């Protein structure tokens, strides 16, 4: 409810 | 509701 | 409910 | 029984 | 059972 | 049994 | 709801 | 709800 | 909610 | 759920 | 869930 | 939930 | 939701 | 959600 | 959420 | 659910 | 759930 | 939820 999200996993080898 | 999601996984090799 | 996720793991090898 | 309501799953393998 | 309602799978290999 | 309401979950291996 | 489950594996990866 | 299980795993990686 | 389980294993990592 | 109501009887005069 | 109720009788008069 | 009322009885005049 | 789900209604005049 | 869910009513008059 | 859930209600007038 | 009600008078007799 | 009401006028006899 | 409510009045006899 009105939120956000951006990014969870950011994975960089 | 009224949210958003700009990304998940960046996944980068 | 109106919260924000800027990243959960940055996982950088 | 092994069901969901309103979530999010990010499952990486 | 076994169901979803308003969900969101990501799943990645 | 073994549901979710309202969840979020980040599993990586 | 009635259920009935002999055996049950959740494997997450 | 009335749930019957034999067993139940939940592993998690 | 009435529930019978047999027997129960979770195991995280 | 595995309910019992013995007798529903609703007399007006 | 496996309750009962041994007799509902309203009556009105 | 395995609960009982011997009998529902609400009478007006 | 703004339903009537399962239920008894016994109404009298 | 503003359900009425699961319930017995009685109404007399 | 604003419901009335597994209740009973016995209201005589 | 994004609901809206004016005015909600409920009577029961 | 984002809920409005203007008033809420509940009477039970 | 995010309730607005802007006036209640309950009376019970």
């Amino acid at each position: 409810v009105q939120s956000k999200i951006g990014s969870l996993d950011n994975i960089t080898h």
